[PDB]
Order: C-alpha cells, then structure tokens, then sequence
C-alpha cells in the first residue's frame, strides 16, 4: 500500500524511507509541482533505457516517484554546449554563443545556498568524501563528469525532434547504498535544463516554459526512425552465428529477423526476399553470413541500395582463407566486411542510430558504461600492487 | 529566342521542332495544362538528377519545356505495388491491396485509343520494332522494363515524406535520335500515377487531386536528412586514396571533408575532432585511412556513436599483412572495414541512403545504369561470335 | 505432351501417335553412353576420402572403382593401370587422391587424353601448403582440381552427364530438390520470426 518515514529531501522533493520494501525504500514527493514530476519521470526513464545508471525505479502518482535509497554527493555537475548567463559572468571574454565542443563541464562545491562556489575536479578528490562507504577519488570523480557529459549529448539528441536547443544542464549524483554505484541520483525538471527554440536568431533566446516542455517529454521516449535488421544465411548449420546478431540487435532495441537463402543455390529466391524488405518501405540493414566463399554477400550489396554487411561465421581452420571472398569485390560493391557478429550488430545500430536518437541513446550510454566498466578493473587490479 | 516546326505530339502535349539547336530541338506545350508542366518538369528534373536517362533538358515558360529529340516507342509501360481497378478487373482473385513485391511490371501494346491491349514481353520482341535505327529485341525491352521499375522505386521512395503511397504508375520510352538510348521520354503529370493518402484505411481511397500533388512535387527535389562524411587520414602521403573518397562521395551528393590525425601521435587531438563533428548535430559517418597497424579506425569507433569505416590503403607490398589490424578488433567495436576507396563512400552512401531518398535515389539509378552497362557489353561482345 | 519428329523443317509437323510412342518409352530408362569413374589414390591410409567419392557416383549411377598406385613409388605401374582403364574402351574419368605433393595428378593427366580431377585429402593442419602441388601444374596439363570428394564425384557426374541423359537427369533432379529444401528451411525458420 505505503509507508514511510523521515529521511532526506532536496529543493523540489522530500525524500521518505519506506518500510515494506527496503533498498528502493525511498519515495519523492513535493501549483506544478506534478509537472516536474511528469518531467523529471520522463527524462529518467529515457536515461535508464538508454543505459544510465539512475535511481530510479517506477513513477508514483501524480507528484511521486519511488527509486533507489542512496548517499548524495554534495556537487552540482553542469554541462555545457553553449556560453549564456551565469557563465559569461564568470569567463570574460567569451562572447554569448560559444560552442564547447566536448562539450564543457564543470562542478560546484556543496550545494550549500550560501555561496556554494565551483571547484576544481582536483580539490574533489582531495575533499576526501565518502558515501554509503565509497570514498570518493580520483576514479570516482572521473566517472560523474563523463557520464554527466553522456547525459548531456543523450538529452541533447533526444531534444533536437521537438526543434529544442539543450544550452546546458545541472545534475546531481549519489552512491546507491545497496550497489553501491554512482548514480544520477536526483530530479531532473525544467529548473534543471535551459532549451532554445533552435527551430542566435530568434528573440534575445527564451528558455521554454515548464509548460510546453511538459506537453513534449514524453514524446522524448519514442522515435519517427523505424529500422529493421535482416540476417541472410546461406546454412541453417551457421544458425548460431545469427543468432549473436539477432540477441545482439536486441540489446539496440533493434528488430531482427533471421532468413535462409543461397545465392549460390537459390539466386532468383535471394532476389525475390531482398525485394519483400525492399518494398515495404522499413529502413533496413542487410547482414549476410555464408560461410566458405561468400557469393551472398556480394550478390546482396549489388542489388540493393541499402547497406549490406557481410559478417562470415569464420573459423582458424580456413578462416585466412575465407574472409578474403567477403574483402576484395568487384568495383561497384559497397558491400562492408565485420568479423564479430555482435560487432555487426553494433554497426548497424550505429547505422541506425544517424536517425534513431533512442537508438543512439543506447549507443552512447554503452561507450560510457563500458568506460566505468575498464576504469573499476584498473582500481581492482590496482588494489594488488602493494 | 525561339522557333519551330511541325513534329508529333501525345495526348498532353503537343512536340514540335526548334531550329536555332538541333537535337534537343523539341519543344514541348499545351484549365490546367501548367499544373501538368510544373509536375512533369520536377519528376523529370528528380529522376535526372537520381541518374535515370531521361528525355528532358530545361523547363520553358509554363506550359512547356524542351527535351531532346527521340523516336517513341509505342508501348505504355505500367508498374504497380498495389493492384486496384483495372487490373482486379483483369486478374479475377487478386483482392484489392495485394501489394507485388518486386514490384509488378506490364506492358501494353500501341497506345492506339482504340483497343490498346496487353502485350506480353515476347511479343512486344517479335514485333521487331525499330526506332532512330535502334533494332528493338530482347535486351532493350529488358532494359525499359527494369528501368521502369527503377523510375517507380525512385518516384515510390520520393513521396514517402509528403506521406503519399505510389500505387502505380505509367511511363511511356523512346529512342534519342542523337544518343540512341533509350530513355523515358514522355511527361509525367497526375494522369501518370496514382498516389493514396497512407497517413486499406482511409476513405474508399482517393487518389490526390492534380491541385495537391502540384504543390507538393517541388518537396521531391528535397530532403529533410542532412549527411555529411568526414575522412581522417593518419598521413597526409594518402591524401590520394582520401581524395578518390571525397570525389566518390560528391557522386552520392554527400558533403564530405579530409581532415589529419594520428591515434598514434596525437590520440587526444583525434578524440577532439571527434567531438566537433559530433557535437554539431550533423548526421556523420567516419572513414579512417591509416596504413601499417590501423590503430587510427579502432580508436575512433570506440569513442563515437556514429558508424566507422577503416578503408586501409593496402598495396600488394604488405597488404595481407595490414588489413588484419582492422579486421580483429577487441570485442564492443562496431567498425567495419572496406577496402575499396570508391566503396567506402558507396557504403557511406547507402548508410546515409536510409534517410535521404536523394541519396537512396542515386544509389537505385547506378544499381540500374551498371545493369545497363553490363547488358550493352554482352551484346558488344555477342556480335563477335559470328 | 506433344513431340516433333526433330530429325520447322518437317510435314506440317505431327506429334508422334501414342503407338509409335508407345514402343519406344521403355528404351528412355536406359543410357547408350557408359560411363565409370576410377579413383587413383597413394595411400590407403585416404581409403575413406576416396570411399565418400565412390559413394557419392554411386548417387549418380556412376560405376566406380578405388585402386592404389604411387607416381612417387611405383611410377611405371601408375601408368600400366591406366593403360588398361584407356585400353577397354570404356569412357573413363580419373580422380586422383593424393596428400602431401601431389604428382600422381599431373603425372596421370599428362599421360591419358581422358579428363584428370585431383582431389586431395586436405585437412587444416597443412591443407594450405599441401593444395599448391595439385594447382600450378606445368603447361599442357588440363588437370582439374575440386577439394570436396563428393563434390568431385559430382563434377564426374556433370561430364558424363553430357552424354548420359540418365546421369543428366539426376543431376536436374538434384538441382531442384536442393532448391526444394532450401525453400522449406527458410519457411520453417521465418514461422519463428513471430
């Protein structure tokens, strides 16, 4: 039903424990206070699908929304693509305007109303601050500033369909105290952002409303691009080999279907398929996997103009052998070669990904993540070098 | 300034001579005539561009525009996604809707108002009918109905945006009396076509009035996806292999820029330029150019969301001995490779293809004309096996 | 069906009357063009790479039969057995099995006017070295080179086929059958794209 206790709470919420679930044991609450809670629930399911690590967990009514119980870092992370306001103040000489390309990021110290000031990423570290027992350094620093320049670009992507410029943003963090990960622990509404109409050009630049940013958030979580990835084998025997793609394609939100066909044997009926994904006007990305000497791919990437990626299901018995007829193709053959056959997912979410923001999203989200995932292996290892 | 004789005409138009400049010395003119000659003239100026042989040279005026002089052939080519009228009336069983999907090509034999049948491929070669000296057998009808269905893909791809499905269309040829190709030679007004409204779902189904698709057919000249391809070269000694990309590139319409970096020597340069072309918002696609150990293409594809190509510049010196740096990448690299230079911009092409049905257009044309190319040279080489 | 006399150059052309072919039908199940395919390999230790092929013509109707000769060891006999294959006058193709250098090819092929493939037992151990000696052949040799051993019963076939429209047959046969089953396959794979 509910609970709750006393706890925490920041400038647009009060946090409360809750009993009869502990952990996410956490509840937000705070006219339009329901408007920055629609926003702030939208932004961070789009996060959290995209990849983020967020606390977050599932909207709760019209001014509510449960997530994770954690320790808040006393930092403001602001991100920054364009020069306005308070940053000119501060840097003289930059004229209103300036891209960062990057883009800039920056931090202020406690958020503390009284002066809460800007510090540099090194006097963080030598702050020496530990929460929910992770004490925060060097590598715990390195992680909230790219993943807050990773949620920056996300957003950033995410806004340009509505027509809407993302100028900068501030975000806050906190350590899970049950994973104990550094998460984008605190409401994001339209106090945390600024967005131009970007349909300097327009009036003196005005910041959208609350109003209208409202009516759009959730328009955020779905996208015009459709795509559709469509895996030819010449051998049901290779059938695992598909299906890395297809498991693959799925961690893209990516649909993927799997077919058998043979130039060598069927050539007309390779043809005929091509055509019955050509015609149905869905944007799609051929990947073919024949093993010995690859005449599917070639033959495909000649027929259609859509892309068309051979990803041979290579062994080291003849595998020197083999990928050689999937390189070195007649002229006219945009055909493109990927050996890993995740990898060929990946690239064609990528392909993808040029008009699919959520696709995009992912992919991004993913570079980052990956990042966090090789600098904890480093502390880790770094532990056993005494 | 202006002349002309008598000549031919259709049932539109009326073609007459043009001294003062022979060949294209055809003029042709005909309320609501000029509707049919701002149509005509962005359909033909369209598939002209995309690269299908067409008989048109400028708009002239409002009612009229001059083309090339050709021969026709007296035969109505029709192409078809969908069945209805007509043709249910003519295959009893096929359901309205039925949608082909190579897609359906017929022919119908002299436009002759009076019974004006349909003829079958064959006949139409037993016919042997000969026009500005071009013998008309086997291999020129294989061209004209594979060019219409290439004209209908472009033409079926163009309207999508404006939300308008071509359900089939008729397209008349002829003979060019200068080059001898066959090219389609004939206006293309709202009588040539049938577009649904494709937001089985609407009203019984109304094809677009002559009033709507006319202020709409400029758009086709159009698109909304911009694309840029963005070439990084480890050295400038491969300015040449870069070059023959960018060039490739301008052939697909796709802006495309060199730029020199090393993964090797200055990795924090590379990331940066990385970040600008990302940052701006330009869909982007990368090629890397980095010979010996390409370090230069897994970098790249591993700090972007965008897709990467390495297209190495191998030689046969140690080229099996180079590509293998682009191929086996650590694992969560998407990057592919092709090592054609031209190939990697027909890639590049293709990806960008999935957007912008300019490009797609291009790329469907040059599938067609390499058709055509190849059928000519087989007949070139046939006459030798006398 | 309807068939010309064949010997537009005929009467007005009459399809043949169900009684001339009557008496004629039982002679198209059976072939004027003999045919067998003779395996040559070095060792017996390749006895089971050649048996795939001599079961694989036995696919086909294909008369085949394994024998061990050694251009290395025993070049003369090597050229005495084909010396009887060539001299009984039955239309004869060799299939030469031979690992590591492969000589009893070439030596075959430069010897006989039949057609030679050689089909060597490759494995990926030292496959890439080995199948050199069997391509790159001195001038004058048509030598043929297939790897799959039933893929080299299959080219005999082809060639034979030329002449025997029973071998013929099976070959189209086959063709479409394989066409059959990749049709199916891809069928029961797209039920699973739901």
């Amino acid at each position: 039903l509910n609970i709750g206790k006393k706890l925490y709470e920041g400038k647009t919420k009060e946090v409360y424990e809750l009993l009869d679930s502990p952990g996410k044991v956490l509840l937000q609450s705070k006219g339009k206070a329901a408007i920055s809670n629609k926003i702030t629930s939208c932004i961070f399911q789009l996060l959290q699908e995209a990849g983020i690590k967020t606390a977050f967990t599932r909207k709760c009514g019209e001014t509510a929304f449960i997530a994770p119980q954690c320790e808040m870092i006393p930092i403001e992370w602001v991100c920054r693509r364009i020069a306005t306001g308070s940053f000119l103040k501060r840097n003289p000489g930059v004229k209103e305007g300036y891209k960062f390309y990057p883009p800039k990021v920056e931090l202020f110290f406690k958020d503390d109303a009284n002066n809460d000031p800007q510090w540099s990423e090194e006097q963080l570290i030598a702050a020496k601050f530990c929460f929910a027992g992770l004490l925060i350094g060097q590598t715990e620093v390195d992680i909230m500033s790219h993943a807050t320049q990773a949620i920056f670009e996300i957003l950033e992507k995410s806004w340009l369909p509505q027509n809407c410029t993302l100028v900068d943003m501030k975000i806050e963090f906190g350590v899970d105290v049950t994973t104990k990960e550094i998460v984008l622990a605190d409401v994001i509404d339209n106090d945390s952002w600024r967005l131009w109409p970007s349909g300097p050009e327009g009036l003196q630049m005005v910041k959208k409303n609350f109003e209208w940013v409202a009516e759009r958030v959730e328009l955020l979580l779905k996208s015009e691009s459709q795509c559709r990835v469509v895996v030819l084998m010449g051998s049901t025997s290779d059938l695992g080999h598909c299906e890395k793609i297809k498991k693959a394609c799925g961690n893209f939100g990516i649909p993927c279907e799997l077919r058998v066909t043979s130039a060598h044997k069927g050539p007309d009926e390779t043809l005929r398929i091509k055509a019955e994904y050509e015609g149905d006007g869905i944007p799609t990305v051929f990947v073919a996997v024949a093993g010995r000497s690859n005449g599917l791919g070639p033959v495909m990437s000649g027929n259609t103009a859509y892309p068309v990626i051979s990803c041979p299901p290579l062994t080291p018995d003849w595998g020197v052998q083999d990928v050689w007829s999937s390189l070195r193709l007649p002229s006219g053959l945009g055909c493109s070669t990927v050996l890993s056959p995740e990898g060929s997912a990946q690239f064609a979410a990528q392909i993808f990904g040029l008009s699919n923001h959520l696709v995009w999203s992912k992919l991004r989200a993913s570079i980052l993540n990956t990042w966090i995932s090789l600098k904890q292996a480093d502390k880790k290892i770094r532990e056993c070098n005494l």
